[PDB]
RNA sequence: CCAGGUCUCUCGUCCGG
RNA sequence: GCCCGGACGAGAGA
């Protein structure tokens, strides 16, 4: 990923775009009761914590691009997971323009409480205003498409969430790509049957996890994978992606049946972006607001991993390779073990930063005791061997809890928090609830004992 | 008064067969 | 009771 340029967008006939500015964040009624290091991120450059300069730091991650060819390991990588693929029999047509706006099987309609984005967003005019899912009418939006067009830029926005310490003074605060609501109707029509098979197929085929549920997937992992397992993680993946991966996404594409919208693939890569006062444009990297990139990002990591095991272990067999990817995030397996320093080592050379998995210090041994996806441990249950709970570590549910962005919601909230919790075991599940109701507001919430969260998960099964 | 993407899963409220 | 479905809201994850 790189940038292009930058000006005042009055200089190419953009309008200035009014991002709001403060957070939304405030503490909660248990904000004291639980420990935590995490505040709200930065939203501007006039923020006191700032221990550097801002859209320095933001548009830091752009670090150029290291690679635009595909080499013949890629080339080997992008016919293997093709070929993955195809045994889905994935639909190729387009979707219908009313599918695409308000979703068919697999796929869910447009999110209407979201922005319209570009231009709609000068032009004071809502999702809600053209789209009505009573009537599933397209009329209007197709009148747009036609007025419109597609192809247009994206408006940037800082996101509004909690960030530890040294991400709020080195002002790391993540970005958001608002994709105009024309070029999601667009993105659903060429690709909303790859989307709606990628939905209903989480497992090693697909190698995406995407549209899976930790509570009931979890059981189902162990078995899927080989009898060894290797992971790790990126830096700054999507903006770390280079053109080449982008042309092998659409040999992939072609391979499966969709060679002729890959031209929106393109769009992906030479993006031109608003941001406030400005304007920019980008050469590869993958838009995070864009219509399909949770799929494009698991599907290039699935690119990626075949690669540099290709690359590194000369013979090794790709049908034995047994991963799932969601985005960047991703599980690995294979029969015999595979060291990821050597595959971090090949990856430097596709513009790859490839770090130990979990932020340890060191490349080590990856196991059912320390292995992590979608940031949940695998914890066989005691009494059922065979079904595994996903364990998201309290820390982060104790972050979550010490913030809320309207208490109005507290309850839903913090009872949601109770879900993820409860897979930690009963003991540090009844020491949550007698913290949350350490205080009043605590005692006016109804939560679930364990006994009743654990009957559930068992009988879901 | 508003304002801040793409998705998935789940929970909750409400309404339905 | 069990199942299936819808609108809205929220949480987490990517
Ligand atoms: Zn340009």
């Amino acid at each position: 990923g790189e940038i292009q340029w930058m000006r005042p967008s009055k200089e190419v006939g953009y309008p200035i775009i009014n991002a709001p500015s403060k957070t939304k964040l405030e503490p909660s009624a248990f904000h004291y009761v639980f420990e935590g290091v995490k505040e709200p991120a930065v939203l501007t450059k006039n923020d006191p914590r700032l221990k550097t300069d801002f859209e320095e730091a933001i548009f830091s991650k752009y670090v150029g691009n290291k690679i635009t060819e595909v080499d013949e390991y890629m080339k080997e990588a992008v016919d293997h997971y093709a070929g993955q693929l195809m045994s889905l029999d994935i639909n190729t047509e387009q979707m219908c323009l009313e599918d695409a706006m308000y979703g068919t099987d697999g796929l869910e309609a447009l999110d209407l409480s979201t922005s319209a984005g570009y231009p709609y967003v000068a032009m004071g005019k809502k999702k809600r205003d053209i789209l009505n899912k009573q009537t599933r009418d397209t009329k209007e939006m197709q009148k747009l498409l036609d007025t419109y067009g597609i192809n247009l830029p994206l408006v940037t926005y800082v996101k509004d969430e909690l960030r530890s310490k040294t991400k709020v003074e080195q002002g790391k605060s993540r970005l958001i790509e608002a994709s105009s609501l024309n070029d999601s109707v667009a993105m659903r029509m060429a690709f909303g049957n790859l989307y709606a098979a990628f939905h209903k197929n989480p497992g090693v085929i697909t190698g995406s996890a995407v549209g899976c549920d930790p509570d009931l997937f979890w059981s189902k992992i162990p078995v899927l994978m080989e009898e060894k397992l290797f992971a790790f993680d990126y830096t700054g993946y999507d903006a770390s992606l280079s053109p080449a991966w982008f042309e092998a996404l659409k040999m992939v594409l072609e391979k499966i049946g969709f060679g002729d919208r890959v031209d929106y693939i393109d769009y992906l890569n030479h993006s031109h972006h608003l941001y406030k006062n400005k304007t920019y444009c980008v050469k590869g990297g993958m838009p995070s607001g864009c219509s399909g990139t949770s799929i494009f990002n698991s599907m290039i990591n699935n690119l990626i991993i075949r690669t540099l095991l290709l690359k590194t272990y000369k013979g090794i067999d790709l049908d034995h390779l047994k991963m799932i990817a969601y985005g960047d995030d991703v599980i690995a397996s294979y029969p015999h073990e595979v060291d990821a320093s050597l595959l971090a080592q090949s990856g430097k050379d596709y513009g790859l930063t490839m770090t130990p998995a979990d932020k340890s210090a060191t490349f080590e041994t990856v196991t059912w005791e320390n292995v992590t996806f979608l940031k949940r441990f695998f914890r066989a249950d005691e009494k059922y061997p065979f079904l595994i709970h996903p364990v998201m570590p309290m820390k982060e549910i104790h972050e979550s809890i010490r913030w809320t962005k309207d208490p109005r919601n507290t309850q839903d909230h913090v009872r949601s928090l109770c879900l993820l919790a409860w897979h930690n075991g009963e003991e540090e599940y009844n020491k949550f609830l007698a913290k949350i109701r350490s205080v009043p507001i605590g005692r006016a919430l109804d939560l679930p004992e364990y006994s009743t969260l654990y009957r559930r998960w068992l009988d879901s099964f």
